[PDB]
């Protein structure tokens, strides 16, 4: 019911092809000349966007037929589904576990003898995780109103199976893509350790530089001892090769076989040394690769349920696909970003005691890992809010609390990045619980 | 022949050496040549 449409519906013609064809001579298009229905191919073989009607050539008043019905059937994956952790049919919330290593004290007899049971806990830090996906696919089917567009029930039936797996193919497309935006949260926040790069798809010299820091910091990762430098929660992690995983995108690749590899006689030590796993590209603004540990992603299944429905009065089903899961990432993970254009002097500012819980009077002693992505040091200022007079913060990171506090406490850590006029108080931050003492009261002390 | 890049470079460069065989208004120059390509270094 959309009468005139034109054939030219949405076409940016070039330039025509049926003058160039006619007007040509020693024009590349005379091969076409001596073909004899050119123009009508022309007319329609780039695909007609509106069907409308076409009359029979011998006798004007039939109808021309759909003499064959195509429809294609698309079936999309999920690149990043084999980061999934399997499912958490029961119970929420999952907690990760992790003891950070010890200080070397160094040999005192003397003083052991006031310390024998001095009970010191050990640096164990915890990391939550939680279902945060819960949507679902609707998709509705009105079957007896196909029904008047099709004449054939295979054709039919196998349009409405398409429709089913188009539910799917959603599915599984929006799962990687909630994979990808669990890496440009991650950015975002600045939890990645960032390694700044001159641009790789430009240069072969950025792009030989580049692949240099990838095999040195894949390495890097790797190395027996472990590193804080590399894991948001800055405790001593080490990977491992084979654990390895670099993202980057179908760009680089193509970049290095052609630059590199196909000149390379020794191929091996310039390829990438962990897991390739190529997506379409990040968002965000100059991320390129990220290389992270097979466990950085935190991704679980709660659900997955199709429920239907059928309308009686319109007539109709309902295909309600839910999709429950838990994304989320892992910070005791290893995990680096290369950026190219310019970044912050500090992404993130890590206090060690996250979590603490200090008795009226007591002390507590911070570390602060400022994320510093150059060689200039980067000052940092401690503070503490919602504290009563007496609680205050040594700038070494000892905390004083006050012998009267109550209050739940929290300790900052700020790093001007900045200037006077504007200053970039990048800030990492740590809470205290007081559970109170007893048993003084008075005035003195 | 100390080749000095202050930065700033973003195109390949041809080192050469000569030598003047000949005369004046004869520089029949012998030459030789290294192809120098940059790495980008902020």
């Amino acid at each position: 019911t959309f009468n005139d449409v034109k054939t030219s519906l949405g076409i940016t013609e070039s330039y025509d092809i049926v003058n160039a064809i006619r007007n040509s001579q020693g024009d590349n298009f005379k091969s076409y000349v001596p073909l004899a229905t050119a123009n009508n191919v022309a007319e329609v073989g780039a695909g007609i966007l509106i069907n409308q009607t076409v009359q029979n050539d011998f006798i004007t008043s039939l109808v021309d037929r759909i003499g064959l019905v195509v429809i294609r059937q698309v079936s999309l994956n999920n690149p990043l589904k084999k980061f999934k952790k399997g499912q958490i049919p029961l119970g929420r919330t999952i907690e990760e576990i992790y003891t950070d290593i010890t200080k070397e004290k160094q040999y005192d007899a003397e003083e052991a003898e006031q310390k024998v049971f001095e009970r010191e806990m050990p640096n164990v830090k915890t990391l939550f995780h939680e279902r945060n996906r819960q949507g679902f696919y609707h998709q509705t089917i009105q079957d007896d109103s196909l029904k008047t567009a099709f004449v054939s029930w295979g054709n039919f039936e196998s349009f409405v199976s398409s429709i089913i797996n188009a539910i799917y193919n959603s599915a599984e497309v929006d799962e990687y893509e909630y994979m990808k935006l669990l890496v440009d949260n991650y950015y975002s926040k600045g939890l990645f350790t960032t390694v700044k790069i001159d641009e790789p798809t430009s240069s072969t010299g950025a792009l030989t530089e580049f692949v240099k820091k990838m095999r040195a910091t894949a390495r890097k990762l790797t190395l027996p001892q472990g590193s804080r430098d590399w894991n948001s929660m800055a405790v001593r992690t080490r990977s491992y090769m084979e654990d390895l995983h670099l993202i980057i995108d179908a760009d680089l690749e193509a970049e290095l076989d052609v630059d590199v590899l196909a000149k390379a006689f020794n191929m091996n030590r310039t390829d990438f040394l962990g897991n390739v796993t190529v997506i379409d590209g990040f968002a965000s603004t100059g991320l390129e690769a990220v290389l992270v540990d097979k466990d950085w992603f935190m991704v679980y299944d709660n659900l997955h349920k199709m429920e239907t429905v059928r309308n009686p009065r319109g007539l109709y089903w309902n295909y309600y696909y839910h999709v429950w899961q838990t994304l989320s990432v892992s910070r005791f993970a290893n995990a680096v970003a290369f950026v190219s254009g310019d970044v912050p002097a500090v992404t993130q500012v890590i206090v060690s005691p996250n979590i603490a819980a200090v008795k009226q009077g007591g002390q507590q002693q911070f570390t602060a890992y400022v994320r510093a992505t150059n060689a200039k040091d980067h000052k940092v200022v401690w503070s503490v809010e919602g504290g009563s007079t007496g609680t205050a913060i040594t700038g070494d990171g000892l905390l004083s609390v006050s012998g009267n506090e109550d209050n739940q406490l929290t300790v900052k850590a700020t790093v001007d990045i900045g200037t006077e006029d504007k200053p970039k108080l990048v800030v990492g931050e740590a809470v205290v619980s007081i559970r109170p003492n007893n048993a003084s009261g008075g005035a003195q002390a």
